[PDB]
């Protein structure tokens, strides 16, 4: 299958796992004070999801850069103890190996 339905599917899988639900949405900072003067390259999976639908992710690299991303704003922003740093750290593994298939 073609690079956006692979894509797709690892969405998909990443959505699907029970700690994805912090990570769907763009960051509010109703819940995180000051997040966007800390983190100037804020993502979330919503907005990959419409990258991919827009037609935006013109190698599975830049889909990959994103969602990394995601990931290292999660730690930057709460820390190395916090529960969602955790949550972050088993969606990556998840997604490492989503990626791969």
């Amino acid at each position: 299958d073609d690079d956006f339905t692979a894509m797709y599917k690892v969405l998909d899988v990443v959505k699907a796992h029970k700690d994805s639900w912090p990570f769907l949405e763009p960051v509010d900072e109703s819940y995180a004070p000051n997040y966007y003067q800390i983190i100037k390259a804020p993502m979330d999976i919503s907005s990959m999801e419409k990258k991919l639908n827009g037609g935006l992710y013109c190698t599975k690299e830049e889909f990959v850069n994103d969602m990394k991303t995601m990931f290292r704003n999660c730690r930057k922003y709460n820390g190395e103890s916090s529960e969602y740093t955790k949550m972050s750290d088993n969606l990556e593994r998840c997604f490492h190996r989503a990626m791969m298939k």
